[PDB]
């Protein structure tokens, strides 16, 4: 349910924030929240970007606008500032979700534990977040990934058949993956990416 990538790949800020604000609730689909540190990270960053955007939606109409306006505003401090920094981290939590969901949809699993999703959560964490966490934070995120629900309970919860659920996730993944990949491409192109750990 994300907007299709526009012809020119300039992602509009407001509709983006609106769409991705629907993602933290899925971490609540089993009742007690799952992967809470990932949820909290995404949520907190969305809030920070929306706060900058809301001050001047026309100035911050696109995500590229955020980066270029804040670069001008903040000089040498940029990109470790403002909505740019928040989106730098948001894209990592969003990529976590992308890789996790794609891995599940592709039937990736531990053949000895086919109803767990630990292999899929570990893979997603490795590709999206792990490089950017210190040892304390790694232990936090690690505990959450380990306490993942059963695969069957996860799929049930999103469907509140299993194959039909997976088809819907695959559909979602098309514009979702493209959008995230465009954000990553922009960060690299603008030299807005930082590698510091938390
Ligand atoms: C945890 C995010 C799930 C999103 C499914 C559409």
């Amino acid at each position: 349910l994300l907007k299709p990538l526009p012809a020119d790949k300039q992602i509009e800020t407001g509709p983006f924030l609106e769409a991705v604000s629907h993602l933290p609730p899925f971490f609540d689909c089993l009742g007690s929240p799952v992967f809470t540190p990932i949820k909290a990270d995404i949520s907190g960053n969305i809030t920070k970007i929306k706060a900058v955007y809301d001050t001047n939606p026309a100035k911050f109409r696109t995500l590229q606008n955020i980066l270029e306006v804040e670069k001008e505003m903040y000089g040498a401090e940029w990109p470790k500032v403002g909505a740019t920094l928040a989106l730098m981290w948001l894209k990592r939590g969003l990529r976590f979700i992308q890789v996790f969901l794609q891995s599940i949809c592709d039937g990736e699993r531990d053949e000895n534990h086919p109803n767990l999703i630990r292999v899929n959560a570990t893979k997603a964490y490795e590709m999206a977040l792990k490089k950017y966490h210190g040892w304390i934070v790694q232990k936090i995120f690690q505990a959450a990934l380990y306490a993942a629900p059963y695969k069957s309970d996860f799929l049930k919860a999103l469907s509140k058949t299993e194959e039909e659920c997976l088809e819907k996730i695959r559909l979602f993944l098309v514009n979702y993956t493209a959008t995230i990949d465009v954000i990553y491409e922009m960060y690299t192109q603008m030299n807005a990416e930082l590698n510091y750990k938390v």
